[PDB]
């Protein structure tokens, strides 16, 4: 019941949360949780969050009426982490290795 765009979606969310990527993907599981990470100005700097588990959800609801709304979020996701984090951090080299991933395979949109 997905579109065809939005089935190719559901498989590269599938694989980003697959145990293949689990060793750079674990940090975008969940919400950022500041309070526990002892993040105190993440929501001051990030206005708003992602993670996969909230782009599953909205993919599970049809909140995501096309792709580009989709990758709008995991873009977010990922700009959250460049954003908050400096760029030589451990969890942006996941980000950046996620994110090619993601973006190699969104390439393979078909039309
Ligand atoms: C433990 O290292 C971190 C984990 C995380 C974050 C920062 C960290 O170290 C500075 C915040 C973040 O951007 N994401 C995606 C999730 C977890």
């Amino acid at each position: 019941k997905l579109s065809e765009q939005l089935k190719h979606c559901n498989g590269i969310l599938k694989e980003l949360l697959s145990k293949k990527h689990a060793a750079y993907a674990w940090p975008f599981y969940k919400p950022v949780d500041a309070s526990a990470l002892g993040l105190h100005d993440y929501h001051d700097i990030i206005k708003h969050p992602m993670d996969l588990s909230t782009v599953k959800r909205k993919m599970e609801n049809r909140d995501y009426r096309d792709a580009q709304e989709f990758a709008a979020d995991v873009r977010l996701m990922f700009s959250n982490c460049y954003k908050y984090n400096p760029p030589d951090h451990d969890v942006v080299a996941m980000a950046r290795k996620l994110q090619d991933v993601f973006e190699f395979r969104y390439a393979k949109m078909p039309d």
